[PDB]
């Protein structure tokens, strides 16, 4: 329940997700930029050229100056396309935008998985703190009791020293778990991206289930169509195919019309006089009859780049298969390992029942009971470690499946 | 033996390796592109310009219309190079291609190293599974025996509980080793890059020698001459020197030759008529007498980049030296460590022989013999871990030596 | 004291630091390139064009050939700016240079941190070697003593075997510590960057204070004003905020002045004749009245990029906060953990003193005294790991604080 709230807070507030969404907007931006090329590029051109062979003659000087002033609209190099290398670049940018969309979706999924994993780590750390704190209390009781035994003379100073060492070891273990818990809290507050994230998280552990325990892997073909990074690789491959199309179109002759319409006169005063509405059409065909590789090696470059995109697609698919298979193996083995560790914890708890029965029966002293307590609580905390690690493995499996 | 088969399968099928050779074909294509600039670049130009000062007059209107149609060949701004800045870019691309060749060779070497290391890890994991399976069988034997002793009343429930806990601990250990083995298989499958990779590997481990156990490091100068990434950095430094040459050439005047040949007429009907075989010839000397840093800042940028390439080359040399030194230290220490661990395993085996002699002699019960079994089994698997890690260290040493 | 010498050697000699400094020189050069655009770009242009409708007529042929030769200076497209898009690019280059300065400062401080951490690791490894060497000596002494006891028939071969195994385990531990020490030495010599770096480091550990033990974190705002990476992110944000200004200026009309001055003649002989001193001076107003998204998408791309820079700045702030919080938590918990471990080491020391008193008193065996020595040396060496890790945590806290 709180996982959903934390994930919502992250998606609303995490900075890396905002960066990814802005990458989305920028991909749309250059897609629009490239798409603008297909449409006419007409601009208002107001140019005045003063050219003359002798010197001086400024501001209507005494010479044969020709001062042309061309003011009007100009079609700035339209490229009508037989194959649409402009169009090829256009849907190449479109494929880049789609790949960016898939990549941002993958980043969102990864951020959610990190949030859940850090949450689970924090919960496990809280449980381990309860366990280690009460184990240190058990060691303190044992140390005090051995201290009384030595004071009464029934114990050597060596036993007091070893009890002191055991208490120190318990303190060091508690310090290590405290450090782990603080690191987990800081990681969570970073992932949530809000300075009040320490207020949105519960202060105590709970035994409530948080993530679904059984997840069906399905087939590899389904994973191909659902995992975002594979989709991103597919879209990049499509973009590289678009680049191959552009390179192929570059072979063929390119025809461009340069147009203009406006006024022109030999003097500035006649700029807005009748009879100067000039125009210029200039269709031009360029075709390199011998490229020398200038156009060909571009084609081979695009070809090999598309092949590299194919290889990248295959490699990403294989990596995703590797990752999901690892997650499945980890989840299965960890389910069995947690079953074994739960059986072990139950065994130590049975030892608790027996040792307590003996102690209350006056057969075993308090030292044996406390030793049993420490044993069972060590077993319980090494159970919590495995449970947390299994939950993290489940989250990784969910992330891998998309 | 099967290691070479796995390496062949990887080099034939690995997707990242195919990506590397595709990067080499791309780099070669890029060099071809840059080399095409040195050779003449002519193109067939067919242009028709129609211009007139008043408006309308479309399709031979009544005015002083000026229509020009030029159809023919044209040399598009040849740069006659006194310093060969085009040539400088040429062998800069060539050095980039050679550096990419060295980098791809290094990637192939790394792929081989990972394949070998993963395969060794799989072998060690198989041995560890044998070890842990028999350790768990020992634990269950002792558990059943203690269960019988409790049933007969000769043992407390505490002993039965601790035997249960030990069996659970062994089961958890077996689950951990199973997880490790599955992950190793998955990594090997990914490295081989084929869905049938599980058929190219043996289901059982072998004690045969696998990789050469002693490798001579030689001298540092040799490591400079053989290691592929060092060669890549050297070729990149040579490329940066060629860039410095190009920037120096940019200071000097450039001779730009532009020419054309074809037909020109005032009307469309007269394009293919006699007496229109026009031609152009326009050499140009572009030399910026005051660059303002436009050409000088390019220069110290190139010199700074060449110095940075020098620093990178030295840093890569030092990194390779660190890697080979680390690999040598690891190999030596691990040889001695495996000697110690083999001595320890032999010691546990001798203790096994003595405990078995006692048990068959009727002096020690079965529990002591089973305890000796578990002890020797743990020692033997700790030996296998060191042996596997030493093999991995040898492979890392080979990889770092090129 | 030797830390200052080592870090000075690093800054003088480390190849990655020299790489960063050459990166600053490159960034300064790239800014000089961009700043050169604001200033006039004049060009000594010497061009000769020969064009005529019929064929042949080369070298003063018999036709209407026109041979125009222009030799002289030329102002190559001065862009007088109403908003300063060139000025905006200059500001962007300056911001990039400042960001690179902060990044290089960050690389320097990180290099210092790694040098100090490696040096601390080397010192701790030396202490651990002393400890493990004497632990192994104790194991060999116990092994010899048990061997002599067995030879006299007072011990079973089982005790000899277990003593042998213990000695082997101690040897394996010694090999592991030797490997760690060698790796630390190699890392240190790589960080220092000189072949004679191992000459510059002492071969013995020392107990003096090494870095300041208490460091005050201060406020978050102060860290915002001191950490180099956050300053680099701020400068990159400023660069993008100049890019958005450049894109905004791209909307507005831009004026270019193309000028020239020199000689013109219809024949080569008359190039240096009187009255040929010609010139041209040509306003051009370029303004796209209908961009079609060509400029508008550039504008929103700049907006999106600046927003992404804002997100980057915030994310880096949060990352720095996470790092300093982790460092503080680690330092505090590690201070308490080292206190506990020192108490434990003192406890084992007192236990060894008691065991020695008993042994010299003839009550305890030499085996008991040797075991007490081994226990105290194990506690003392596990103290050194905590102390070294605490020192490394302090260095990390210093690094994260800038």
């Amino acid at each position: 329940a709180d996982l959903r709230r934390a994930v919502d807070t992250a998606l609303s507030n995490n900075r890396s997700l905002r960066q990814a969404l802005l990458d989305i907007e920028a991909a749309r931006a250059q897609y629009r930029i490239q798409r603008a090329d297909r449409l006419p590029s007409i601009n208002a051109n107001a140019s005045g050229n003063r050219q003359r062979l002798p010197a001086d003659l400024s501001q209507t000087g005494r010479s044969e100056v020709t001062s042309n002033y061309q003011v009007g609209l100009g079609l700035a190099e339209y490229e009508v396309d037989l194959f649409g290398r402009v169009r090829n670049l256009s849907e190449a940018a479109l494929e880049t935008y789609l790949a960016t969309e898939e990549a941002t979706r993958a980043t969102q999924i990864s951020l959610v998985a990190e949030v859940i994993q850090a949450y689970l780590t924090r919960d496990g750390a809280l449980r381990r703190m309860a366990l280690v704190e009460q184990t240190l209390d058990s060691r303190m009781a044992s140390l005090e009791l051995v201290s009384q035994r030595r004071a009464a003379g029934a114990a050597t100073a060596l036993d007091y020293q070893e009890a002191v060492g055991l208490a120190e070891q318990a303190r060091a273990e508690r310090e290590s778990t405290e450090r782990q818990l603080r690191q987990a809290d800081n990681a969570l507050v970073l992932l949530l991206g809000t300075p009040d994230a320490a207020r949105l998280l519960p202060a105590t552990p709970r035994d409530d289930l948080m993530v679904l325990q059984d997840i069906a892997p399905g087939t590899s073909s389904e994973l191909i169509e659902r995992r975002p990074d594979i989709l991103a690789s597919e879209h990049r491959l499509k973009a590289r195919n678009a680049d191959i199309g552009a390179a192929r179109a570059a072979f063929f002759p390119r025809i461009s019309l340069t147009g203009s319409v406006g006024s022109s006169s030999a003097e500035l005063s006649g700029l807005f006089d009748g009879g100067s509405r000039a125009w210029s059409f200039a269709p031009t065909l360029s075709l390199p009859i011998f490229a020398g590789g200038r156009n060909r090696a571009n084609l081979d470059l695009a070809e090999v780049r598309q092949d590299a995109a194919v290889a990248d697609y295959e490699g990403t698919i294989q990596t995703a298969f590797r990752e999901v298979a690892d997650a499945l193996a980890a989840t299965d083995t960890l389910r069995r390992e947690e079953a074994a560790r739960q059986a072990l914890a139950g065994s130590s708890e049975a030892a608790m029942a027996l040792a307590k029965a003996r102690y209350e029966g006056g057969v075993d002293d308090y030292l044996r009971y406390l030793d049993a307590q420490r044993s069972t609580f060590s077993n319980q905390t090494t159970l919590i470690q495995i449970s947390t690690e299994r939950q993290i493995a489940l989250v990784d499996l969910f992330r891998s499946l998309g």
